[PDB]
């Protein structure tokens, strides 16, 4: 429905640089000759139907979120050997890169912004029962205007209609929830939602402290470290307000069926009175100033 095979999208965009790269093709940015708008560009050269599955998945979802802090879908193609899925590009870039150029965390007013938009953008996924399931501070994009899109529905789209779960992982994932991580079937429970939860916890600390849990040992070691410690906290407590201590002990519950939802995250004091992104604004000015 949203894929055109009719135009090739060479001649209707320009690269004009390199986002990512790993197995999973590339992502660049692109620039359109007409418009000039800008966009990522999701480039997967596969000619097989049952992989193509999982990528029109991801297009799916896109078409289907018209909340403004997931990304857009801008438009998608399918000719020669590559499928082409145009995103909303997001010039502030991803939390972590951002953290990377300040060579700092992000302010706990910076954190309850993020917090409080990430959290708006999972009751709204979830009420489509969408389940992110790779939240981290690098798949959460900046505008300028100083507003988040969560990006990358990879893993979201290859779970999203199948019933087998896939357990199947590339990199470390310090985000893993621990019921994720035990491989529980969640699927055939209420709670297979309550996963972001967990992550978004994770997202909060990493964003706090620049680096997630355990980024300190040897990766191999994460999973078993996940399931078998007390849930991660912020390890200089004096440095933050008991609002966001104690919203980080009820979102890293262990216990997915305890664990709260993203609607009842809304009401913790930690956000419940966050109206304003002005402090994320800030962040991205100064980073802007940095390059
Ligand atoms: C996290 O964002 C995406 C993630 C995946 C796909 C698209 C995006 C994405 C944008 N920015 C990017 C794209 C890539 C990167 C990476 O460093 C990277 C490196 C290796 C593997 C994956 C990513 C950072 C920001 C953007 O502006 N709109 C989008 O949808």
């Amino acid at each position: 429905e949203h894929v055109r095979r009719d135009l090739d999208p060479n001649e209707v965009w320009e690269i004009v640089g390199e986002l990512g790269d790993g197995a999973f093709g590339k992502v660049y940015k692109a620039k359109n000759k007409e418009t000039g708008a800008l966009a990522a560009a999701k480039v997967i050269e596969t000619k097989s139907e049952e992989e193509l599955e999982d990528y029109i998945v991801e297009i799916e979802i896109l078409a289907t979120c018209d909340h403004p802090y997931i990304v857009k879908l801008l438009g998608a193609y399918y000719h020669d050997g590559k499928l082409w899925i145009m995103i909303e590009f997001c010039p502030g870039g991803a939390v972590d890169a951002i953290m990377l150029e300040l060579d700092r965390g992000l302010t706990e007013p910076q954190i309850q912004v993020v917090c409080r938009q990430m959290l708006e953008a999972l009751n709204f996924l979830h009420s489509k029962r969408i389940i992110h399931r790779d939240l981290k501070a690098g798949n959460v994009l900046m505008t300028l205007e100083g507003d988040i899109r969560l990006a990358d529905f990879g893993v979201s789209a290859k779970n999203l209609k199948t019933l087998q779960k896939r357990d199947s992982f590339i990199g470390t994932p310090y985000w893993m929830a621990p019921e994720v991580v035990m491989c529980e079937t969640m699927k055939d429970t209420p709670y297979d939602y309550k996963a972001d939860i967990w992550s978004l916890g994770i997202t909060l600390i990493e964003m706090a402290q620049i680096e997630p849990p355990h980024h300190e040992l040897n990766p191999m070691r994460v999973l078993l470290k996940i399931a078998k410690s007390d849930p991660p906290t912020l390890l200089t407590p004096s440095k933050w307000s008991v609002e966001f201590r104690d919203f980080l002990k009820i979102a890293l519950d262990k216990n997915p069926e305890t664990r709260p939802s993203a609607a009842q995250l809304l009401e913790h004091p930690f956000v419940s009175s966050i109206t304003s992104n002005k402090a994320l604004r800030e962040l991205v000015a100064e980073a802007k100033a940095e390059v």
